[PDB]
Protein backbone atom coordinates (compact mmCIF):
# COMPACT_ATOMS: atom_id res chain seq x y z
CA UNK A 1 0.00 0.00 0.00
CA UNK A 2 1.19 3.62 -0.78
CA UNK A 3 3.46 5.05 2.24
CA UNK A 4 5.36 8.21 2.42
CA UNK A 5 3.43 10.10 0.83
CA UNK A 6 2.56 14.16 1.93
CA UNK A 7 -0.84 14.90 1.60
CA UNK A 8 -1.54 18.07 -0.47
CA UNK A 9 -5.61 18.28 -0.82
CA UNK A 10 -8.73 15.78 0.26
CA UNK A 11 -7.70 13.29 -2.82
CA UNK A 12 -4.13 14.32 -3.50
CA UNK A 13 -0.83 13.09 -2.48
CA UNK A 14 2.61 13.46 -3.48
CA UNK A 15 6.02 11.55 -3.14
CA UNK A 16 9.40 12.10 -4.17
CA UNK A 17 9.69 8.45 -5.83
CA UNK A 18 10.55 6.65 -9.25
CA UNK A 19 7.06 5.58 -10.53
CA UNK A 20 8.41 2.39 -11.21
CA UNK A 21 10.05 1.21 -7.86
CA UNK A 22 6.66 2.88 -6.43
CA UNK A 23 4.61 0.97 -8.84
CA UNK A 24 6.82 -2.48 -8.15
CA UNK A 25 6.50 -1.94 -4.73
CA UNK A 26 2.95 -1.13 -4.37
CA UNK A 27 1.67 -3.30 -7.34
CA UNK A 28 -1.43 -0.55 -7.59
CA UNK A 29 -4.81 -1.34 -8.92
CA UNK A 30 -4.07 1.37 -11.97
CA UNK A 31 -0.44 3.41 -12.82
CA UNK A 32 -0.75 6.07 -15.47
CA UNK A 33 1.98 5.96 -17.96
CA UNK A 34 2.76 9.51 -19.51
CA UNK A 35 1.82 8.30 -22.95
CA UNK A 36 1.87 9.61 -26.59
CA UNK A 37 -0.82 9.39 -29.31
CA UNK A 38 1.08 6.64 -30.87
CA UNK A 39 1.71 4.77 -27.63
CA UNK A 40 5.77 4.32 -28.48
CA UNK A 41 7.38 4.69 -24.93
CA UNK A 42 10.81 5.52 -25.85
CA UNK A 43 11.73 7.69 -22.82
CA UNK A 44 10.99 9.98 -19.79
CA UNK A 45 7.91 7.72 -17.40
CA UNK A 46 6.90 5.38 -20.56
CA UNK A 47 10.37 4.59 -21.30
CA UNK A 48 10.62 3.65 -18.35
CA UNK A 49 7.69 1.70 -17.25
CA UNK A 50 7.88 -0.03 -20.67
CA UNK A 51 11.71 -0.88 -20.03
CA UNK A 52 10.24 -2.54 -16.30
CA UNK A 53 7.62 -4.47 -18.09
CA UNK A 54 10.59 -6.16 -20.45
CA UNK A 55 9.23 -4.56 -23.34
CA UNK A 56 5.95 -6.70 -23.04
CA UNK A 57 3.68 -2.97 -22.05
CA UNK A 58 5.23 -2.09 -25.80
CA UNK A 59 3.91 -4.85 -27.60
CA UNK A 60 0.55 -4.99 -26.27
CA UNK A 61 0.49 -1.01 -27.26
CA UNK A 62 2.12 -1.85 -30.94
CA UNK A 63 -1.52 -4.00 -31.08
CA UNK A 64 -3.53 -1.92 -29.68
CA UNK A 65 -2.66 0.79 -32.11
CA UNK A 66 -2.91 -1.81 -34.83
CA UNK A 67 -6.49 -2.23 -34.27
CA UNK A 68 -7.58 0.62 -32.52
CA UNK A 69 -5.41 3.74 -34.44
CA UNK A 70 -3.75 6.54 -32.47
CA UNK A 71 -5.24 7.95 -29.08
CA UNK A 72 -6.17 11.74 -28.69
CA UNK A 73 -4.15 14.17 -27.42
CA UNK A 74 -5.91 14.56 -23.82
CA UNK A 75 -7.06 11.09 -24.59
CA UNK A 76 -6.31 7.77 -22.76
CA UNK A 77 -6.75 3.62 -22.91
CA UNK A 78 -6.54 1.22 -20.52
CA UNK A 79 -4.37 -1.61 -20.35
CA UNK A 80 -2.18 -4.62 -18.83
CA UNK A 81 -0.02 -3.42 -15.86
CA UNK A 82 2.14 -6.03 -16.48
CA UNK A 83 4.47 -7.13 -13.69
CA UNK A 84 3.97 -3.24 -12.17
CA UNK A 85 -0.03 -2.78 -11.64
CA UNK A 86 -3.28 -4.39 -12.43
CA UNK A 87 -3.92 -1.89 -15.07
CA UNK A 88 -1.90 0.97 -16.80
CA UNK A 89 -4.16 3.89 -17.94
CA UNK A 90 -2.09 5.27 -21.01
CA UNK A 91 -2.84 8.80 -20.95
CA UNK A 92 -1.68 11.07 -23.45
CA UNK A 93 -1.08 14.91 -21.76
CA UNK A 94 -0.20 17.78 -24.88
CA UNK A 95 3.25 17.74 -24.97
CA UNK A 96 4.19 21.46 -24.97
CA UNK A 97 7.79 20.45 -27.03
CA UNK A 98 5.46 18.90 -29.88
CA UNK A 99 3.62 22.28 -30.02
CA UNK A 100 0.53 20.93 -28.25
CA UNK A 101 -2.34 23.08 -26.87
CA UNK A 102 -1.55 23.03 -22.95
CA UNK A 103 -5.43 23.63 -22.47
CA UNK A 104 -5.91 19.70 -22.86
CA UNK A 105 -3.71 19.26 -19.81
CA UNK A 106 -7.47 19.32 -17.73
CA UNK A 107 -8.93 17.05 -20.36
CA UNK A 108 -6.25 14.50 -20.10
CA UNK A 109 -6.08 14.95 -15.83
CA UNK A 110 -10.10 13.95 -16.30
CA UNK A 111 -9.25 10.82 -17.71
CA UNK A 112 -8.04 9.63 -13.91
CA UNK A 113 -11.70 10.44 -12.65
CA UNK A 114 -12.67 7.06 -13.88
CA UNK A 115 -10.83 5.27 -11.46
CA UNK A 116 -10.68 5.10 -7.57
CA UNK A 117 -7.20 5.54 -6.79
CA UNK A 118 -3.94 5.80 -9.14
CA UNK A 119 -0.43 5.84 -9.15
CA UNK A 120 0.86 8.88 -11.59
CA UNK A 121 3.45 11.15 -12.69
CA UNK A 122 2.51 14.34 -13.51
CA UNK A 123 1.21 14.64 -16.81
CA UNK A 124 3.21 16.82 -19.53
CA UNK A 125 6.08 17.55 -16.92
CA UNK A 126 9.24 15.86 -17.50
CA UNK A 127 10.16 15.71 -21.70
CA UNK A 128 7.09 16.99 -22.75
CA UNK A 129 8.00 20.17 -21.62
CA UNK A 130 5.34 21.40 -19.15
CA UNK A 131 5.56 23.34 -16.08
CA UNK A 132 5.14 21.06 -13.61
CA UNK A 133 4.02 23.35 -10.96
CA UNK A 134 0.84 24.44 -13.87
CA UNK A 135 0.51 20.05 -14.16
CA UNK A 136 0.06 19.66 -9.99
CA UNK A 137 -2.09 22.76 -10.34
CA UNK A 138 -4.67 21.29 -12.93
CA UNK A 139 -4.17 17.85 -11.33
CA UNK A 140 -5.41 19.17 -8.35
CA UNK A 141 -8.05 21.15 -9.79
CA UNK A 142 -9.33 18.23 -11.48
CA UNK A 143 -9.26 14.82 -10.12
CA UNK A 144 -11.09 13.98 -7.40
CA UNK A 145 -10.72 10.38 -7.29
CA UNK A 146 -7.53 9.42 -5.12
CA UNK A 147 -4.49 10.52 -6.82
CA UNK A 148 -0.39 9.25 -5.93
CA UNK A 149 1.47 11.40 -7.67
CA UNK A 150 5.49 10.17 -8.14
CA UNK A 151 7.93 13.00 -8.61
CA UNK A 152 11.06 11.75 -9.79
CA UNK A 153 13.53 14.44 -9.08
CA UNK A 154 13.85 15.49 -5.92
CA UNK A 155 14.70 18.91 -6.12
CA UNK A 156 11.10 19.27 -8.31
CA UNK A 157 9.29 17.46 -5.57
CA UNK A 158 10.69 20.04 -3.14
CA UNK A 159 9.62 23.27 -5.45
CA UNK A 160 6.59 21.28 -5.53
CA UNK A 161 5.54 20.90 -2.08
CA UNK A 162 7.07 24.63 -0.87
CA UNK A 163 5.01 26.63 -3.63
CA UNK A 164 1.53 24.46 -3.75
C1 LIG B 1 13.62 1.59 -12.52
C2 LIG B 1 14.75 2.58 -12.65
C3 LIG B 1 16.11 1.90 -12.55
C4 LIG B 1 14.62 3.33 -13.97
O1 LIG B 1 14.09 2.82 -14.96
N1 LIG B 1 15.12 4.57 -13.98
C5 LIG B 1 15.06 5.40 -15.16
C6 LIG B 1 13.87 6.32 -15.08
N2 LIG B 1 13.64 7.31 -15.93
C7 LIG B 1 12.43 7.87 -15.50
C8 LIG B 1 11.70 8.94 -16.00
C9 LIG B 1 10.50 9.27 -15.38
C10 LIG B 1 10.03 8.54 -14.29
C11 LIG B 1 10.75 7.47 -13.78
C12 LIG B 1 11.96 7.16 -14.40
N3 LIG B 1 12.91 6.19 -14.14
Amino acid sequence: SFSGYLKLTDNVYIKNADIVEEAKKVKPTVVVNAANVYLKHGGGVAGALNKATNNAMQVESDDYIATNGPLKVGGSCVLSGHNLAKHCLHVVGPNVNKGEDIQLLKSAYENFNQHEVLLAPLLSAGIFGADPIHSLRVCVDTVRTNVYLAVFDKNLYDKLVSSF
